[PDB]
């Protein structure tokens, strides 16, 4: 190789957090085959992408502008405002203006095109042949009540990003010679056997057993376990999965490597142990803690693969089916329907997860035939992307390799405003491929090369995973590096800084939770204690600015030590507030960041991305709720940072303005707090009409999620009405809106009012609006259970959403079950508020 050539090497690893060149824990090659394997998409997108507008990556969307916010032009005139240095002259543009059209109306309008409108503040350009209205900043802008400002100067170069040279019918049988581990005890000892499952998709294909034995530390069977399954109708992505059971241990072992070859050997599988259903329980991975995991000791001895119209009756049973939601069971009758008619079900796209699940792919044959009916996919390829339907192949319960090919092509029809929208989603679904190289591990390889958003997206959600989930890091740090590799230096620099920052806080972090006691108040020599520390760090060792991770666009500078402090609560998170980097910027206002070590952060990763979804959702029909979904993001082992929203305030702490004796609770006390931060009478009826979308779109999304009982101390209002819920790491209520929410409506309990119809009106417009992408839901619901939570009934906490969204129901009952669950919080007020504090003391 090279000298300098191993010390880029070394730069990956400290980015990526894992080093890729180990080979410690592998039992065969595919991980280093999928080093090589993911050069040539790599070069391929890197060879093919715009230097000039990689370098500015404008956000840009091709939907149409909504119709609540045409409403803030009654005159199809945007105002934007061009500056430098000193002076600034604001332009008369027309929304379907173009970043070129309106430098022809600046410098014409004046009386050399090789200049650039950059957004004041950020790294956020104008340019590239959309219209203004589509720009993403633009939309933000007017969205909010604020101005588009703007900065002239020469666009960033090219040279920046410039990438470095780089680099038979005998059935199938496993011997179960036994198992060992260095120390077990617990208390009193039982007996141990070791289950062998042929495993496709989350369907057993076949299922033998060994005999019991005693559970010592060793235990020898030395037993042939015969399956009926042949070794031709073995499929491609078939796992044995070897479990013990006294359910204690698991390992896979994929019967088919990543060459088609059957595998053969020796082989001894460190296995995971179950915490006292999940993505973690599928991974071809084994324990790389060596020293104190369980092992099992097997042998491989065993290459392959290598008209007439339907009665109108049977049509309607099978469209019945087809109608049904991703959670509906299918029966053997209804499968074996799906299968007999295969070609009448390949005509309906929605049919496809349905039928692709009615296969027998323990049968050699019946693939095959499977594999002709993909191969005319005329329906599927004409059809309208659909987000829902495409997810629903990539899940747990399809390990074929071809069908998940053919979601992954539609995705490819994607732009980029809606990878981001999906992006976390994506990432998860990583966990459910057979095969570290896949089809949907290179798409998204490919878009995050392709964009510096995606990119900087894909490396945070591949780092968050990589440093907690030993289960799935090495895949994931293959698939960072190869992302790494062409990202282009502007971008490593970028990293470096970032991973440098937070690696010197998350230090602060855990060194100031161990001086103060486990739990009480702050002290006096611990505030000392913070502001010492960050003094030391702010000179000789921070970076003079580094990238604001949950916000890329934004360049965070040096530390506002003053305005810095522990927080007085959960686990001693830090406040901390930076000064903005960049000069141009139009305000004084610094930029907070919460440091968090001891709650898990994947889970609010990927509740506030199911949040960003139901904005985007309520979007197609006009609907905005004023949800702020704030920056969340998983750095590192059960810890990392969040986003401040500026002038936020907890509704428990404006309850506790005088005493809060122990739980007091008041109705009118919201609404006061309302007028004191809001200088004119005329912004604090501006404040009750955000109060009522932003109540009412917290409200239908956390019904729906199930994460709606909640105290008042994790639910906020910013100064300007803005209701938000914070910190979702997880008799009874649906959702929160207690007596003090509603007397900010105009009704004290058992009344009607005019801000208060317009709150039931959003509601169901909302509610119905959200079962309008029913199967989408569900799919991003049930997979957020199962690859972000603990172990999960695969049915039953499922089909919780189910009910919620009260599926195969019509409109006007659906509506009738949203409206009783608001008058459930009415006839109940403060019951369960006052109630969280009753186990306290
Ligand atoms: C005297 S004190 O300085 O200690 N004072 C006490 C009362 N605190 C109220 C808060 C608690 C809080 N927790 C979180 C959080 C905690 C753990 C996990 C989480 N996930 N998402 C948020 C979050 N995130 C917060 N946000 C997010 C949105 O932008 C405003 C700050 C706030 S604000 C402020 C601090």
């Amino acid at each position: 190789m090279s000298e300098e050539s191993q010390a880029f090497q070394r730069q990956l690893t400290a980015l990526i957090g894992y080093d890729v060149t180990d080979v410690s824990n592998v039992h065969d090659d595919e991980l280093e085959f999928t080093r090589r394997g993911l050069v040539t998409p790599r070069m391929a997108e890197v060879a093919s992408r715009d230097p000039k507008l990689y370098a500015m990556h404008p956000w840009v969307t091709s939907k149409p502008l909504p119709e609540y916010l045409w409403k803030k032009i009654a005159n199809n005139c945007i105002f934007i405002v061009i500056h430098r240095s000193t002076t600034s002259q604001t332009i008369k543009v027309s929304p379907d203006d173009t970043p070129g059209a309106i430098l022809q109306s600046f410098f014409t309008k004046m009386a050399e095109q090789d200049f650039v409108l950059r957004v004041c503040g950020r790294d956020e350009y104008l340019v590239g042949e959309t219209p203004i209205k589509n720009f993403q900043w633009v939309r933000h802008c007017l969205k909010n009540g604020e101005e588009i400002h703007v900065v002239l100067d020469t666009p960033p170069d090219p040279a920046l990003d410039e990438v470095r040279k780089e680099e038979c019918d005998r059935k199938f049988r496993v011997k179960i010679r036994g198992i060992d581990i260095p120390v077990l005890p617990r208390n009193t000892d039982l007996t141990v056997f070791v289950e062998a499952n042929i495993q496709h998709g989350q369907q057993v294909l076949c299922q033998r057993r060994t005999s019991p034995k005693p559970f010592t530390e060793e235990v020898l069977w030395n037993v042939w376990l015969e399956f009926s399954i042949k070794i031709k109708d073995l499929p491609k992505g078939a796992l044995l999965n070897l479990q013990i059971y006294c359910l204690l241990y698991y390992v896979n072992l994929l019967l088919i490597d990543h060459r088609f070859l059957l595998r053969r050997g020796e082989y001894v599988l460190h296995m995971w142990q179950i915490s006292g259903f999940n993505a973690d329980k599928l991974t071809s991975a084994t324990n790389p803690d060596k020293e104190n995991s369980m092992s099992i000791s097997i042998l491989l001895d065993n290459h392959p693969i290598a008209r007439a119209e339907m009665p109108n009756q049977l049509r309607k049973q099978l469209e019945a089916i087809i109608a049904t939601d991703p959670l509906n069971p299918l029966t053997a009758e209804d499968k074996e329907l799906l299968w007999h008619f295969r070609y009448e079900s390949l005509k309906h796209p929605k049919a496809y997860p349905k039928l692709f699940s009615s296969v027998k792919w323990g049968q050699q044959e019946i693939v095959a035939k499977t594999y002709q009916l993909l191969a005319r996919r005329e329906v599927w390829d004409q059809s309208a992307l659909d987000v829902g339907l495409t997810m629903q192949l990539l899940d747990c319960n399809f390990s074929d390799e071809n069908v998940r090919a053919i979601a992954v092509q539609k995705l490819e029809s994607l732009e980029d405003d809606d990878v981001l929208h999906y992006l976390l989603q994506l990432v998860q679904a990583v966990k459910f491929e057979p095969y570290h190289d896949s089809a949907l591990a290179r798409f998204l390889l490919k878009r995050g090369l392709r964009n510096k958003r995606i990119g900087h997206f894909l490396f945070w959600f591949l780092r968050s995973e990589i440093a907690q989930s030993r289960h799935y890091q090495q895949r994931f740090a293959v698939i960072l590096e190869a992302y790494l590799r062409g990202c282009g230096t502007a971008m490593l620099h970028d990293f470096t800084q970032q991973v440098q920052v937070i690696e010197m806080l998350q230090k602060v972090t855990l060194d100031i939770k161990s001086l103060s006691a486990e739990k009480y108040d702050v002290s006096s020599q611990v505030i000392s204690q913070l502001k010492q520390k960050l003094e030391n760090l702010q000179n000789s060792q921070l970076p003079e600015s580094f990238r604001v991770p949950y916000d890329p666009g934004l360049k965070a500078g040096a530390l506002a030590i003053e305005k810095c402090k522990v927080m007085a609560s959960k686990k001693k998170p830090l406040w901390l507030e930076f000064k903005c980097a960049d000069p141009t910027a139009l305000s004084n206002e610094t930029i907070g960041i919460i440091f968090k070590h001891g709650d898990d952060l994947r889970q609010d990763m990927l509740i506030l991305q199911i949040l960003r979804i139901m904005e985007s959702i309520w979007e197609t029909e006009s609907l905005d709720l004023c949800l702020l979904p704030y920056g969340c993001i998983s750095t590192g082992d059960k810890i990392g940072m969040i986003e401040i929203v500026k002038d936020a305030t907890t509704i428990a702490k404006i309850q506790q303005s005088t005493v809060g004796n122990t739980g007091a609770f008041k109705d009118e006390v919201l609404n006061h707090w309302l007028k004191e931060k809001s200088p004119t009478e005329e912004k604090f009826q501006a404040a009750v009409e955000r109060f009522v979308y932003s109540c009412a779109g917290y409200c239908v999304a956390t019904f729906v999620l199930g994460i709606g009982d909640r105290h008042n101390d994790n639910i906020m209002i910013t100064e300007t009405g803005n209701l938000f819920h914070i910190d979702f790491g997880h008799e009874r209520v649906p959702f929160v809106l207690t007596p003090d929410f509603l007397f900010v409506m105009g009704t004290s309990g058992k009344k009607t009012s005019p801000h208060f119809q317009k709150f039931q009106d959003i509601c169901v417009k909302a509610y119905l609006a959200l079962r309008h992408h029913t199967n989408l839901l569900i799919i991003l619901f049930s997979m957020m259970l199962m690859t972000g939570m603990p172990q999960l009934t695969s049915k039953e906490d499922i089909e919780y959403i189910r009910d919620a969204l009260t599926v195969g129901k019509n409109e006007e009952d659906a509506k009738k079950y949203f409206l009783d669950q608001i008058e459930v919080c009415r006839d109940k007020g403060w019951t369960v508020q006052f109630n969280w504090f009753l186990h306290l003391v």
